[PDB]
């Protein structure tokens, strides 16, 4: 039980940080796992570590997915490989920051574009093998943006997450006849590449640890059992959710 | 309640619950600008205010999704008014495929009206409702912000959960400018853009079902809220999601 050997998962921003994470999660729950970042080198680096440490079967995919064209390519390429996908982890995401009066129109659209329209395109494209699948699982990557705006300059992230979100309500909805889940892991605030200045300000952090009540930020490894849960047979009846990962965070 | 004095704009003033909504706005005194694709619509929408509730008008064509145009929409507000008090995003569009097969253009396309041409106004609007004394932006959502009742709607789910997040995020850095934020998301409404679904007897028995006040939504029970939105008795009132929905989300 919450044994994945024998799946099939693909990965979206699995070449580091917070996808990096759970597709380790995947990998020693047995899963086989294709990861896709815009740097083949860094996407094989991590592929290649998972195999390594895990034994599992892997493949590295350069892919944009803000490039609809590139994901249609990256689902034909696991379909190649493996012939079969079981789990879809988007966790490809970019934010940029700026006060939203005067944030640069072409960036406001890019974040969503990556963010937003991306996880979009790898869902839609990866329907025709999920559901092939007897156990089809969907995990799309929030934020407390989702619920709550914590910080400043982030409308465009703010905006492409909340779309994600009901995003993910609507395929859960269309999608269950095929028993297909789709659920959305929500992180708290995580030392990450994206988050790295933030974190660097000792004010903002101070503030961050007064309002989660386990008294610690998020690391990579505290997503890989709800990804492993979700995308295993014992999360059958979940579906539609947005689970927040954050300490507590949400709750105060 | 008074919004004497006031300037709004609205888009998708021209028909709808836009339309209701502006209705509200110029009953209580306020002066409105009328935003549309379509001028002839806009216009008599404006002039049907000015004729009904005395109000000064003016209609101004626009397609949100294009940033020149609303940029070119806020400059004409300032050259006519001067000043804008009041923001209500109504502008929005549905198309309705599976998810697997909704045509890519189409998808962004109802991202780009609902929640890119949202936000666009937002924008433009800044500098203007900072000069006011009581700045309200008004987005207007959807169930789709909290859950996804039909089929074939991903792409506006989205663009509304998008845009109640955006708001959050409005508020968030705008309150210190005195700038309110919030959505009004209305329950089912009979309208142009949802005729589709009411004329399934089917589903509009579905829907009454989960209306525990037992009747849809009319543009009418839409001029309360916004009218309180807009008000200085709204001053404490922002970054908030709230459902006209006869009770549709409690149930
Ligand atoms: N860290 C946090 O506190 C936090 C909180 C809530 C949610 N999140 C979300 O977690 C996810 C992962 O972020 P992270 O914190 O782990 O940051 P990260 O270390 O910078 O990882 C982001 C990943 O996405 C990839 N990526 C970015 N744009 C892409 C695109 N267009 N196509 C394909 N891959 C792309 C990156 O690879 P390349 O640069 O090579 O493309 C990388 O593998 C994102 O959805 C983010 O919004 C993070
Ligand atoms: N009816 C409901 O049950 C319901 C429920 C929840 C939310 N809503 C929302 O309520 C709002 C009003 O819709 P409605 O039901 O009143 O539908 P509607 O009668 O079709 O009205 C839509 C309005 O938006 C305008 N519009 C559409 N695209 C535009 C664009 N690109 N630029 C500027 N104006 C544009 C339309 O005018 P032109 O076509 O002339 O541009 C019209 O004034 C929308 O945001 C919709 O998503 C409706
Ligand atoms: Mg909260």
């Amino acid at each position: 039980v919450f044994d994945l050997r024998g799946r099939v998962a693909l990965v979206t921003g699995g070449s580091r940080g917070l996808g990096f994470g759970i597709a380790q999660g995947l990998a020693e729950a047995g899963c086989s796992v294709v990861v896709a970042s815009r740097n083949l080198e860094e996407a094989s680096e991590a592929a290649q570590k998972l195999t390594e440490k895990y034994g599992v079967e892997t493949m590295a995919f350069r892919c944009d997915v803000s490039n609809y064209e590139e994901v249609k390519k990256l689902l034909e390429a696991v379909k190649e490989k493996f012939g079969k996908l079981d789990t879809v982890v988007n966790a490809a995401g970019i934010n940029r920051r700026h006060p939203a009066e005067e944030f640069p129109l072409d960036e406001f659209r890019q974040v969503i574009e990556v963010n937003l329209f991306g996880t979009y395109y790898v869902c839609r494209e990866a329907f025709s093998l999920l559901r092939e699948s007897d156990n089809p699982s969907i995990i799309n990557i929030g934020s407390l943006t989702v619920e709550e705006v914590t910080m400043p300059n982030i409308s465009a992230y703010a905006a492409s997450k909340g779309g994600v979100a009901s995003l993910t309500k609507a395929l859960a909805k269309e999608w269950g006849r095929y028993g297909i889940r789709v659920n959305v892991i929500a992180p708290g605030w995580y030392r990450t590449k994206m988050t790295e200045a933030v974190f660097s300000d000792p004010e903002k952090l101070d503030y961050m640890l007064k309002r989660i009540p386990l008294g610690r930020t998020g690391v990579p490894e505290d997503l890989k059992g709800v990804a492993v849960f979700l995308a295993s047979e014992e999360a059958k009846y979940v579906t539609g959710q947005i689970i927040f990962v954050d300490g507590g965070w949400t709750a105060n």
